[PDB]
């Protein structure tokens, strides 16, 4: 496994470079080197935007997945369209749990009640430049109740529900039609675990 | 089956404003877009972290069923991880005029001392598109894991990297256990777990 621990790094200071809806911080730190020495003082720019909960809504009876479609303008420059097919997800605020956020967002974004849940994985989105961690759950849903247009208007959130079969969703990952990290991770996990999960939940 | 509903013709980007520029940038996108129930939104603003785009290389030894991991500190992991040293894929930013393949091969040498044989695309993904534009394009690369050892990275860039060789099965079990938990490695190693049988047959013929 890894070589060094938090006993091997000192964060000297963090400087807020930008404070708005999100923050950008300069971390100043020193750390042990693999060759046996200590680094000098290093600085890194880090995008601070909190952490998120992600829900894969899976119907184990029908072998169906619920996707949500919404515009993500940051996708515009490298994608055919900025509207993406994604997992239910939202930011975790102070004192909330991953699972309570997932359930609130499943209701607000897809009109879905969630039954049983299991953790998938918790991952760092891009840890060279952002602290963001996302914790994915799979949630038992009745996909026949998933339809229509959702999202909170007062937050300029406009979301369309799509229901597909599991195999169809995974085909869309293979084809590049679904290409955001949270959805790729969740649906690859589903393809590796669906036999046991469907058995557990049926 | 239809898929997504709207295209770039359905969104108007009114302006972008750089709010902060240093090594990276934070931009404010100002835009309007079509609504599903009809009509156009009002003006919306989003803060977007701009850091360019990256190439990622999963170094896979098909003879040995082994993967090469690189360990380095990622200080952004500190607040949510037991240690900021992460086990990762070879990866680097893509400079203008460069291909994903060119970057992947260069970084394999710089970060792991690895010569790469054949490559195949895995997947290209958006890291976190609600708040960053970053796209990462993953290749799998054919390597001899018996050549993978030691300390690498560019010291003049304060890049200090240690090579680890593990079995594919061990690497994937570490994803399941949360010991590997950065997106690029998770995506690449899940893909490998779904495709290694055919990939080994393809590359050992
Ligand atoms: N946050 C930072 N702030 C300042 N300088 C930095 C930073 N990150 C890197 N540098 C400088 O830039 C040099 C080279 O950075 P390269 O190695 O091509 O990129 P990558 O591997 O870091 O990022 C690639 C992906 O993997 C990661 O997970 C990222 O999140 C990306 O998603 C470093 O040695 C530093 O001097
Ligand atoms: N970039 C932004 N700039 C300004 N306001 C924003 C921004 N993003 C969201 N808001 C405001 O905050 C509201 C709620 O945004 P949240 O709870 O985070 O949900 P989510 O699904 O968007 O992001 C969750 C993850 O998925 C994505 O990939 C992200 O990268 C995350 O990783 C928006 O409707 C706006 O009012
Ligand atoms: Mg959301
Ligand atoms: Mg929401
Ligand atoms: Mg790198
Ligand atoms: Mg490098």
């Amino acid at each position: 496994g890894i070589t060094f621990s938090k006993n091997d790094v000192e964060i000297i200071a963090r400087e807020t470079l930008y404070r708005g809806f999100f923050s950008l911080d300069l971390y100043r730190f020193r750390h042990r080197l693999f060759n046996g020495g200590m680094s000098g003082e290093i600085t890194r720019e880090i995008f601070e935007r909190g952490h998120a909960a992600v829900l894969l809504p899976f119907d184990p009876v029908r072998d169906e997945v619920v996707l949500v479609e919404q515009i993500r303008i940051a996708a515009y420059d490298t994608s055919e369209s900025p509207w993406l097919l994604e997992m239910v997800a939202g930011m975790i605020e102070a004192g909330e749990t991953v699972e309570d956020v997932a359930r609130r967002e499943a209701l607000e974004e897809a009109g879905l009640e969630v039954g049983r849940t299991k953790p998938i994985l918790s991952y760092l989105a891009s840890p060279g430049g952002t602290s963001e961690r996302l914790s994915i759950l799979v949630g038992e849903v009745d996909a026949s109740t998933a339809k229509g247009i959702h999202g909170l208007a007062e937050e300029n959130e406009d979301i369309r529900v799509h229901v597909v079969s599991r195999e169809q969703a995974y085909q869309w990952v293979e084809e590049g039609k679904i290409d955001n990290a949270a959805s790729v991770i969740a649906l690859q996990w589903l393809q590796l675990h669906y036999h046991n999960l469907r058995n557990e939940w049926t």
